[PDB]
């Protein structure tokens, strides 16, 4: 089927999500300090 | 099965991803300007 299709999806977006979450914090401690 | 489980997953993370991507840009145009 396409089960692994959503698997890779959840994984790609999460990996991107993670880095975004990082950049958010980084920029935040910079501009708000 | 659990097809919709990964469906909601891809969707939740993406919705979160989206806002993170927003915050990244926001903070970036602030600290780097």
């Amino acid at each position: 089927g396409s089960m692994k299709q959503l698997e890779d999806k959840v994984e790609e977006l999460l990996s991107k999500n993670y880095h975004l979450e990082n950049e958010v914090a980084r920029l935040k401690k910079l501009v708000g300090e």
